[PDB]
């Protein structure tokens, strides 16, 4: 069995396990048991959950950020259900009471505790329980909006707990640091130089040294010591030596970093051949310190570390042995001056006592390349007090490669919720590309919070797993996805299954790129259809979790709906549906290969960020943040929002159609009134000016650009969103600042069709206003996140620049009053430039 499960491991997670043993390396072997034994005793820990912790993992609850409320219930195995009225505010247990009674009615009674019981939403691993009235369940809240009644099927403990059961398993050396730089075996046109520097995180340790210059051959020899400007005792425990290899009359090659100091904590030596990376400002310090695997065609470099005596960096106890004030003015960009950094240092038990926010601010002035000073850094962090999420996530940066510092962070993000935590892993994931070793803190939080909530654990797998074609990250992830698979057999096989319907989607993809080439759409529609009508297609396809959801069931796929944009990277639309989920089992996934998905789901996180903080605002503009995911080499999923159309499309204003117009700028209009006629109609324009506020605000605060109509969407509702986004923070396909974008055909929407409507218009300017300030006072989130995300290494989010961006499209250094003054400015230019 044991063999069983290690080749199904190499297959989900697109690694052969045979290939971490031939690598012989302590660090990856020291990993895999430690990270083996952790993973394993979280599972034994779940197997034994009572019933409702057991849903609380495999189902964690859905909730929102007096009325009545008709509600059907049936039991698990029967077709009788029953229609109750009850109230928004009535709780699960009410709900389930009165099931229960009615069964015991209908089904003459004994009978038996609604406390016995969870209700399930039917067809989907979705469940409603806990202490909360029906109104702040998402799906119920869903139902409300869109005019459903909710459907629930009554689900006993017993049948819970039968899921579980069948898912179970010195200060001395005070001589300058040196190396020896002795050959490489490289290839250009010159002569070749060695940079190197040493750095902590960003931060200099000192000068940077350079080799002599030597003819451009295949294999240089230098034989030559390369002396820096510091102690070896002030090396810092997180110390990184990092290179550069270019050619001079600049072209760079090559590049490599590694860490002064092992897993273990021994100061390094003597010889180490470090295959470099080919180089896409020299040096990069941010860049990984393990060197490149393709040691066949690498460029390499060898180096000799001096044997300085075996040094072990000094123990925490060890380096814990070792006026009326501008201090609070200086103290709220936070770049400073020499002398304000000094004061900072001087004052830093007040800022530990009285200012402890300012922790980051405090970090970014001690002296990492004094020893002495670093201890007393150190010896502050122990006892400072637990930081807001908030602060955390800041710590997380680059900026501060610590590991005390790296593990404080941690500490204070531990009581993040489930929901905050799956709102920020994009980015945390990102951040294990920072660390400079295997087996650390992030990794062991990631991987207990995996293996404490399944929905964590799914995306947490996604995530790892669209990144393996990254040879940079390769051997990390594909570590974590295996230990993550020995805490739980059971997912594995459920990934695997969503892994296979991604081979033949892949394949089935590749037959429509060919096919549509040769043949009419219509043709390549049949050809793609019979293709997935073969069983080994229907079955792979079929009776998954959705990658974008795992509480989506995709059930019965369904060929004759299926099928694929004749244009571009030719992406497929999947559709499914499912008897036991009823209308809301139809539902679809567009599986595109050709696109690197990531900037997609980015924007889309971001979008949905903005939505979560307004709506703790009581603000609902009613906005779409649908699933986008990567789940391979440049291929990924993106969830279909059904019952919606193109601007472009509706723009056509074809003829013989419900919607057709005397003038264009109707068009719309005619549109939204076909699919609300009546009384319906007020809603849907409602609907229309929210989310087209919310959308402006978004498009402008990100720097969205390349907004044609044929990437916005409306929804039948009135819900207009945008979709696709290829580009943002004014890096448009080069770097503009994107101006407020108000369209001509949406303002006429807005004020009903006709041409003066201060009201109506004003009303959204007040929607546009108000979501531009709530983002505003959470802009230390966005401006943290994006930090993090730098690590991605995206093209459009690169540098400060970029970042830049969105410091001055939310206004930070302005007071709220003239960031509105300033906005409006921008509002009001948007306005002219209509028509
Ligand atoms: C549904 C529709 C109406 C008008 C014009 C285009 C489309 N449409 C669209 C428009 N579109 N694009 C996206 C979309 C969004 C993304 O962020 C990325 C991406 F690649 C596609 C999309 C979505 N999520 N939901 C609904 N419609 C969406 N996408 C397709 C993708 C694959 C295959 C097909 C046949 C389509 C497709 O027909």
């Amino acid at each position: 069995v044991k063999k069983l499960i290690n080749s199904q491991i190499s297959l989900l997670i697109g690694k052969g396990l045979h290939e971490f043993d031939s690598l012989r390396d302590p660090e990856v072997n020291d990993f895999r048991t430690k990270m083996r034994q952790f993973c394993e005793e979280a599972a034994a820990h779940r197997q034994q959950l009572g019933w409702v912790e057991w849903l609380q993992y495999s189902f964690p609850l859905q909730l929102e950020p007096n009325r009545a409320l008709l509600v059907n219930v049936k039991f698990e195995g029967s077709e009788e259900s029953f229609t109750f009225q009850v109230s928004t505010k009535d709780m699960p247990l009410a709900l389930m009471a009165c099931a229960l009674r009615k069964k015991a009615t209908v089904f003459r009674q004994p009978l038996e505790q609604p406390e016995e019981y969870a209700l399930q939403v039917n067809g989907r691993h979705e469940y409603l329980y806990g202490n909360y009235p029906l109104c702040h369940f998402q799906y119920i809240c869903s139902c409300l909006h869109s005019g459903l009644t909710p459907h629930l099927t009554m689900v006993h403990s017993s049948s819970i707990l039968a899921m579980r059961d069948e898912q179970s398993n010195l200060w001395s050396l005070e001589q300058p640091f040196s190396i020896e730089l002795i050959e490489g075996r490289k290839v250009n046109a010159m002569k070749l130089v060695v940079q190197a520097g040493l750095f902590h995180g960003n931060e200099m340790l000192c000068k940077t040294v350079s080799s002599s210059e030597v003819n451009v051959c295949s294999e240089p020899v230098w034989k030559q010591r390369l002396e820096f400007d510091i102690s070896v005792c002030d090396l810092p425990r997180m110390a990184r030596l990092c290179f550069a290899l270019y050619a001079v009359v600049d072209c760079p090659i090559a590049w490599a970093n590694l860490m002064l100091f092992d897993y273990k904590d021994q100061l390094k030596t003597g010889e180490r051949c470090l295959y470099m990376w080919p180089s896409v400002e020299l040096l990069n310090p941010a860049g990984t310190v393990r060197g490149n695997p393709n040691t066949e065609s690498a460029a390499a470099l060898v180096i000799y570390l001096p044997e300085v005596a075996p040094v072990y960096f000094p123990a925490l106890e060890k380096i814990l042995e070792l006026e009326e004030e501008l201090r609070e003015i200086l103290e709220r960009s936070g770049e400073l001056y020499e002398h304000e950094k000094d004061l900072v240092w001087k004052m830093r038990h007040e800022v530990q006592e009285h200012f402890p926010e300012a922790l980051a601010r405090l970090l970014l002035v001690t002296k990492w390349n004094k020893h002495e000073d670093v201890a007393q850094m150190l010896y502050l962090l122990c006892s400072w007090p637990e930081l807001p999420v908030l602060s955390a996530l800041e710590l997380l940066d680059f900026s501060f490669p610590d590991c005390y510092v790296g593990s404080f962070a941690i500490k204070s993000l531990r009581k993040l919720t489930d929901d905050e935590l799956f709102q920020y892993l994009l980015q945390l994931v990102q951040v294990l590309k920072y660390e400079s070793y295997l087996d650390c803190e992030l990794t062991k939080f990631l991987l207990g919070r995996a293996l404490a909530n399944r929905k964590i654990g799914h995306f947490l797998f996604w995530h790892l797993r669209s990144e393996m074609h990254v040879p940079s990250v390769a051997l990390r992830f594909g570590l974590i996805m295996e230990a993550y698979c020995r805490g739980s057999t059971h997912h594995m096989k459920v990934l695997m299954k969503q892994g296979e319907a991604l081979s033949k989607l892949k394949a089935l993809n590749d037959f429509v790129k060919v096919s549509s080439q040769k043949t009419t759409k219509p043709q390549t529609k049949e050809m793609m259809h019979m293709c997935m009508r073969q069983e080994t297609y229907m079955e792979a396809l079929s009776h998954l979790q959705s990658p974008l959801d795992p509480s989506t069931l995709l059930e019965e796929v369904c060929v004759e709906q299926c099928t694929f944009m004749d244009s571009k990277m030719k992406p497929l639309w999947i559709m499914y549906s499912s008897e036991e989920a009823g209308s809301a089992g139809n539902v679809g996934i567009i599986f595109k290969n050709g696109d690197d998905l990531r900037q997609d789901m980015l924007t889309l996180q971001m979008i949905q960020l903005m939505d979560v903080l307004w709506k703790q605002e009581g603000l609902d503009l009613r906005m779409t943040p649908y699933g986008c995911l990567p789940t391979g080499d440049r291929t990924g999923l993106i969830e279909v929002v059904l019952h919606s159309d193109t601007i472009a499309n509706i723009q056509l204003n074809k003829s013989n159609m419900a919607a057709t117009a005397a003038f264009n700028k109707d068009a719309l209009l005619n549109w939204l009134k076909s699919k609300n006629p009546g009384e319906a109609l007020d809603r849907a324009i409602e609907e229309f000016t929210l989310s087209c506020a919310g959308y402006c605000v978004a498009t402008y605060v990100l720097g969205i650009g390349d907004r044609h109509s044929d990437n916005i969407m409306i929804r039948e509702s009135g819900q207009l969103f945008h979709i696709d986004f290829g580009h943002f923070l004014g890096n448009f396909k080069n770097r503009e600042r994107v101006p407020f974008i108000l369209t001509y055909d949406f303002v006429h929407v807005i004020q009903q069709g006709k041409t003066n409507n201060s009201e109506k218009f004003e009303r959204f300017r007040g929607y546009c206003e108000r979501a531009y300030t709530i983002l505003r006072r959470h802009g230390l989130l966005f401006l943290h996140l994006f930090a993090l995300m730098r690590a991605a290494g995206l093209p459009e989010l690169s540098c400060s620049k970029d970042i830049q961006y969105l410091k001055d499209s939310l206004a930070l250094g302005k007071t709220e009053e003239e960031a509105l003054k300033h906005f409006r400015v921008k509002f009001n230019e948007a306005l002219r430039e209509s028509w």
